[PDB]
């Protein structure tokens, strides 16, 4: 079952669980997923494993 990505919003430090790097920028610096709340990139989104 695939995730559901929604972009969002972090206010702390919050890295990429797929590639490991840190999502930058002030606002709307990736994606959550709404079922297990795995945050990536935008660009990772595309690239993650698909089971949710
Ligand atoms: C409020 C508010 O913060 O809006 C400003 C952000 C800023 O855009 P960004 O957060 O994408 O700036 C990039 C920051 N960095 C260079 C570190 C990646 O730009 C807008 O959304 C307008
Ligand atoms: C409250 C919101 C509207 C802005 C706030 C967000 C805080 C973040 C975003 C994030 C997410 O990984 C990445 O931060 C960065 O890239 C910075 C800190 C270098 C910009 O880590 C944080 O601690 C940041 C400002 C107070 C400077
Ligand atoms: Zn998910
Ligand atoms: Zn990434």
């Amino acid at each position: 079952m695939p995730h559901r990505f929604k972009v969002y919003n972090y206010m702390s430090p919050t890295f990429c669980d797929h590639c490991g790097s840190l999502l930058w920028g002030l606002v709307k610096q990736g994606l959550k997923c709404e079922d297990c709340g795995m945050n990536v990139h935008h660009k990772c989104r595309e690239k993650v494993a698909n089971l949710c």
